[PDB]
């Protein structure tokens, strides 16, 4: 009900306290999804499911500055299904971004990218059908 990609303005940026809602249902045959909160041609985080990589499925973690991505971080935990319905909430934190994934936690990744009131778009692409992507202030 949503095309993919996606974007979604973050107008004024992010700040702490703002909560990013994603929810979808990952494809039959999935092999990536990615969120890109953005700072203009910049990554500031990048959120990266992938299916198949070198047979094992991750998430890789990073930021693109003046087109070159930084240090990956990485983990093992991995949420995600083919074919199954998802939810990614986003927690904007002083000192990172939190994630969590079916309502568990699932990582963090501290702000690299300072200017948090310049992430200004959430793009969202991949394997999925995407249902809704908003926000909300706690
Ligand atoms: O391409 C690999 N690495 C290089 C780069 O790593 C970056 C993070 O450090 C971004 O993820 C880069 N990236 C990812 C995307 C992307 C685009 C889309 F439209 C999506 F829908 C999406 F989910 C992801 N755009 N840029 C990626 O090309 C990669 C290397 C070795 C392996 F073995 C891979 C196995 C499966 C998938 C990817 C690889
Ligand atoms: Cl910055
Ligand atoms: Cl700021
Ligand atoms: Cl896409």
């Amino acid at each position: 009900m949503l095309i993919v990609p996606y974007n979604l303005p973050l107008p004024g940026g992010v700040v702490p306290r703002m909560l990013i809602t994603i929810l979808g249902t990952v494809k039959p045959n999935a092999n990536r999804i990615a969120l890109d909160f953005q700072r203009g041609n910049d990554v500031a985080f990048h959120f990266n499911p992938r299916f198949n990589e070198n047979n094992r499925r991750v998430i890789v973690c990073n930021t693109k500055l003046d087109n070159n991505w930084g240090r990956e971080e990485r983990q093992s935990v991995f949420p995600f299904e083919s074919g199954k319905p998802f939810k990614i909430q986003v927690l904007v934190e002083p000192d990172h971004f939190k994630v969590a994934v079916n309502d568990a936690h699932l990582l963090q990744y501290n702000h690299r990218v300072k200017k948090l009131n310049e992430i200004s778009k959430l793009g969202i692409s991949g394997d999925i059908d995407l249902t809704s992507a908003s926000y909300t202030m706690i």
